[PDB]
């Protein structure tokens, strides 16, 4: 992270030991659900590509997922070298192997701020996203409502599946508006389409209040 | 958040990871249950329109709850300019859009002080109470008190049902006074009933203690 | 830890109460999981040889990781003698029992920095694997999938028993290519092998997706 | 300006007959009424002899078009009556075509008639995309054959299509077929599945 | 310029329905289709009812040509997307075909189209020639056309297709004509070959 110190020169400030246990326990235990994303994003607020590179550590312990998380890394890296051939931050230093501590300080601190951090930290949820798609237990198309369930916990599943997925934002809103509807069990099914079609998922929340 | 220097000049502290992984750990797991209004309340003392801002881009993963969050701040900046046509916080300066930090802190530190956080937290709340009423697993009609449940889960169950429907006050009145006995089950019912009308909270607790 | 103080002067930082009873709860809830490594290189980052042995005496309680994780330690310090015969840091300095809070704080603020923390960190790590070694529950080739049981499941077990077993690298990369593909049910173990050899783990997670 | 053809009549009447209403009435209807007014629009639409309900369906679309039209707007300028020819001379029709530049009166309405062909197609279509699915028996041929003109009906988005193209072509199909599909994995062509799922 | 004709379209929609995917198809395309701009045959392949597998094999067989003449080949200069017809417009097609030198879309599409109907047919082949094999009674007259119809839908090269009619024929053949045809043994052709089987 970044701080100021006393006088108010910018300084590292490093990322506390519980912040990272608690990243730890969300790559740990969560198996890399689509919650994840979000939770790194938090823990993750401000950090340079030195404390990126500490959580990567961390995350290290799967080959597969931090493979891919390399390879994301490096290819992102080559398209930012290729768009854009203290000196300027190259690829690698975006990365945070070949720039030092400082470097990137500076160049967060900068008048206009070289957003080193926030880039990296994309480049990053891209790579975690692609893991997460990986280990999406079941996709879309086998969402189905239960005879019994409640339709909350239906749409909770069906959109927590649509967050796995990433697919293209136009496909997500035609799931969304048709397959949702499609795979809700028949009593349900019944009123939704009675809804007829451009019902706002607040009306169909509030008609199936309880049906089951 | 806003905090003092070590000479006293006001300046904005960051809202620190851990707050913000709380909270998305409320988000994620309490799937909008009606508890999570308290914890975003205690998660966002004193939060400026930035730092709520950051708290909604974790909210933003639901397609739902954030366009409904979104549409309801639209509306309540709207009707903000409606009523009041540094340069005075419009609609969307409350919203922490258009107006930067320094013009937040300034709002938060005058002399009255301009609550843009408070106003903005509340729009926050009424939207977040819009989308827990989505999200109510059934109406209050639907809780019926078990055949063997104690009464202690079942008021404890109608509460939060209460809490979840967000009608007007004299009906929720009505609804503890008269709902709550009709529903409950025989055995404990005649003993309610029995209690007679106008019987307090207390007395219906300690009356049923154990009846199943 | 180390921190700067007021005046800019290197000083050793206590470790937080909050973070050893975290520490505790990994230690007892957990039963050393191979997830304990991770959470312990969290939880210690930064720490000095004095707090290492706080860190060590909760570990205390059980005698036989106590024992071992003592009996590496000793070893790894008399390599360390062995190899490299304030005064130079010997191996008990580094377990931090003969060397003082300050020779410690000196050798780490040192021009280049002396990683007495670091090599301390990676002794306890290692017999930490060795203890993690001891608990795991099942050998890798008793980890087989289910009838009904997801492909996401049992590739989790399968590399979470592959972090426990600590075997050599291209054995662990003949495992992963070889013997998952193995033991997985016979349902799923068709569609694998007509995937064919050499193929990546997203390969394999995308296409029996649902499969069981 | 020139008579439509008696030939050119009575293939579209025959062609919406005969095919009820299948997906390519599309595409012929385009043809045959290529750079046509909409006086002749109307007669190709009148002269159809039965489906008399989806007839319905079209003149009530191109009211509704016609009334947005107005909506958007308020030689004198044409209205929705006057694009849909009901209120408009066989000269004023050729005007805002002769006009020098023209206005493309025609082909306005075309468009108005064929979302109203690709509504009448969608209801013609006896069964829904996703629920399109194989048979226990059904060979893999006739079964994508169906799925696809089923899909072609379906007037989705493009994209959509193209991600249904790539997914629930798999997926639908019985799990026999499913295995070896599976087995040639992501990425490949329906040449290529269809020739590996011949058995 | 001038559109396509609707006896063309009828008579191409009626020759495919009626023989389905034959090798005839391709030559009978290529007879229609002359001088047609993408967009006309746009419309000659979506008029096409049914068949809904193979117009897609077609469909993804132009996409593929279209990305290779885009690698390639880096008014505006035509595209694979334009040359298919999706993209550029009846007057953008119409000026590139009408400019001197020419850059005919149309004899391109053409040749793209006819490479997927060839694909088309060999997939449509209903059996292999190996099984093709004369009956215990069929005349030499109608197996040998059984034969060269199976063998003109393999589109094998022409290195295999002489040993094919050397030898798979004769080896094939039935027993009454096997004799005769090994009697008259090696050199031989077509009309030595059957001139010597009646009876």
């Amino acid at each position: 992270p970044i701080v100021q110190n006393l006088q108010g020169q910018m300084v590292h400030q490093a990322i506390s030991p519980r912040t990272l246990n608690a990243w730890v326990k969300v790559v740990e235990e969560k198996a890399f659900s689509p919650e994840v994303i979000p939770m790194f994003s938090a823990l993750s607020e401000g950090a340079t590509p030195q404390d990126l590179n500490t959580m990567l550590n961390t995350v290290g312990g799967h080959q597969a997922a931090m493979q891919m998380l390399k390879e994301t890394i490096n290819e992102e890296a080559a398209e930012w070298d290729r768009l854009h051939p203290m000196r300027e931050p190259r690829g690698s230093d975006i990365a945070g192997t070949t720039s030092t501590l400082q470097e990137q300080i500076g160049w967060m601190t900068h008048n206009p701020p070289i957003p080193v951090g926030e880039i990296y930290k994309r480049w990053i949820i891209l790579g975690l996203n692609k893991i997460v798609r990986m280990y999406s237990p079941t996709s879309i198309l086998d969402i189905r409502q239960g005879p019994k369930e409640p339709f909350r916990d239906y749409v909770d599943r069906f959109y927590k599946t649509l967050r796995a997925e990433q697919a293209s934002q136009e496909v997500k809103n035609w799931m969304t508006e048709t397959l949702l509807v499609q795979n809700a069990n028949p009593d349900c099914k019944t009123i939704l389409k009675a809804l007829g079609p451009g019902a706002t998922l607040e009306e169909m929340m509030t008609a199936c209040q309880g049906v089951g």
